[PDB]
């Protein structure tokens, strides 16, 4: 009998990419009926495109379920990013949760932890297991998980403290202030204000599942198992189970007649849009590199208002330039494949986690450039696990400074250069590898907790 489990994702890319490769994960791999209950229309296209094609390539064990969204209105949160107001109109509709989990019969429930504080309340009343899919690092795990008791020991009568600063998660580092999320330092935020009751009800649920592997993140995984993060010490078990594996164009026409581990490909993620002065200088930076190079533009957050000319937001003599040696274009591509092409041999990316898991799972050195939120934590594993490297010095949003199209060349030359770069992102690689295989620690991992589902039959 297949366990009926079902999976409630948010929006943008980051968000619900790793459910779609968990779904299959559950279903090709452990034999589970899968729903994923998503909100339709979807902020970005690309969302809608993996959707669509998930329900066709994993059918008929994963099957789409329809949620829709009550009216929200934003005037509520000026100027917001549409990703957070989609996440805070999901989380107010979170009501209508309770009926669509009676008729499912589910086994359990896998909610966002975007989602979280809303759907466990839901899920204990419906009386399903409520599991939670952090979609980020297992340091960001600690540090969510952390932060209510980090933001409460730093409460003082008079106020509730605005600002962050050093974060020291217990039993597993420091966050420094700088690689604090831009968002947490106002406690008054979108994203703060999800982050922090998402955070507060985790010790409540049934068990996390994170999208690493052991060996990747030992100490955060080693703290977030013992509970060392609550003080309380009690915390549910957490379940690694990355990296979670993937489910012809022009640009891939390129890159196969290019030679192995000559082109450094570029991405800053599916919602950042790099400002022009800078992009200019990692215009000049990747010419003046001197190496082939496969680079993905945005010029707003969301790929649906991206209407800006290429040609007119870095130059058309930029572009004609650089024809031939380099492929660079404003539309999606399916950096999946990219990553796992033998082309490719550096990977300059924002750290958006799902990304790196990517390079991770196909041994890729990454050249980090994190940009907001998670990506200076994301980074620091980066260059901890070897991985790549990651100059800290460079600024993020919300800084003013500039790297210099020198700064960028030189940083590309030495990870090319330098040999000891690739053959430790292939020891990454090759422990990723091992970990989703059969003896591996994310398989297990993963065994265990479609176990946990099949004694939820009821
Ligand atoms: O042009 C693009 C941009 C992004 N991605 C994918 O979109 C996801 C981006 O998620 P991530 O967590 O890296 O960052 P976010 O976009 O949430 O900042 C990853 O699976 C990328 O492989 C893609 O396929 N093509
Ligand atoms: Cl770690």
């Amino acid at each position: 009998a297949r366990p009926h489990v079902v999976l409630l994702p948010s929006a943008g890319m980051g968000h619900l990419v790793p459910f779609a490769r968990l779904a299959v994960a559950l279903s090709e791999g452990h034999g589970c009926n899968v729903s994923v209950a998503a909100v339709q229309p979807t902020v970005s296209s690309a969302e809608s495109r993996l959707l669509d094609a998930l329900f066709v390539a994993a059918a008929p064990a994963v099957r789409r379920l329809d949620f829709r969204l009550a009216p929200f209105d934003e005037s509520e949160f000026p100027g917001a990013d549409p990703f957070f107001l989609r996440f805070e109109a999901t989380r107010r509709s979170a009501p209508l949760l309770g009926p669509l989990l009676d008729a499912a019969e589910a086994s359990a429930l896998v909610t966002d932890i975007v989602l979280a504080s809303v759907a466990l309340p839901v899920a204990r009343e419906r009386g399903v297991p409520c599991y939670v899919l952090f979609t980020s690092s297992a340091a960001m795990l600690s540090l969510c998980a952390y932060f209510p008791a980090y933001l409460d020991a730093h409460a003082a009568a008079g106020s509730v403290g605005v600002g962050v600063g050093n974060v020291d998660i217990p039993g597993v580092f420091r966050i420094p202030k700088s690689s604090v999320p831009q968002a947490l330092h106002d406690p008054d935020h979108l994203f703060t204000q999800q982050f922090v009751a998402n955070g507060r009800c985790l010790v409540a649920c049934d068990g996390i599942l994170v999208n690493t592997f052991d060996a990747f993140e030992p100490d955060a995984v080693t703290a977030l198992r013992q509970g060392s993060i609550t003080v309380s010490g009690g915390f549910p078990p957490v379940f690694t189970v990355g990296p979670m594996l993937p489910v012809t164009a022009d640009y891939m026409r390129w890159l196969s007649a290019q030679p192995p581990r000559s082109v450094v490909y570029v991405s800053f993620g599916s919602r950042k849009a790099i400002p022009r002065d800078q992009l200019r200088e990692l215009a000049a930076g990747l010419e003046a590199s001197g190496k082939r190079f496969l680079w993905v533009v945005k010029s707003t957050i969301v790929d649906r208002d991206d209407t800006a000319d290429l040609g007119g937001l870095l130059g058309d003599g930029f572009l004609e330039r650089v024809q031939g040696r380099a492929f660079v274009t404003m539309g999606w591509v399916e950096q999946e494949e990219i990553l796992q092409h033998g082309s490719v041999g550096l990977f300059i990316s924002h750290c958006g986690w799902n990304s790196l898991t990517e390079a991770a799972a196909f041994g890729v050195p990454v050249l980090a450039w994190p940009r907001f939120g998670d990506q200076r934590v994301n980074a620091a594993l980066v260059a901890r696990s070897g991985l790549g490297a990651w100059e800290e010095g460079w600024t993020w949003d919300g800084e003013e400074g500039l790297t210099t199209r020198k700064e960028v060349a030189k940083k590309i030359k030495g990870m090319m250069g330098y040999d000891a770069v690739a053959e430790k992102a292939a020891k990454v690689g090759d422990a990723a590898a091992a970990a989703i295989a059969k003896c591996g620690t994310s398989y297990q991992s993963l065994e265990e907790f479609v176990q946990r589902c099949r004694d939820a039959e009821r």
